[PDB]
C-alpha cells in the first residue's frame, strides 16, 4: 500500500536523523571517558 510505503519512509528518515544525533552523542561521550 502507497500510505504504508510513504509512513515507513517518514519514520526511517526520523529514525536516520535520531541516530546520527546518537552516532553525535557517543562521540562525545568518547571525547569524556
Amino acid at each position: 500500500k502507497v500510505n504504508r510505503s510513504t509512513a515507513l519512509l517518514k519514520s526511517l528518515s526520523a529514525e536516520r536523523e535520531r541516530w546520527e544525533k546518537t552516532s553525535e552523542t557517543f562521540k562525545n561521550q568518547m571525547s569524556t571517558i
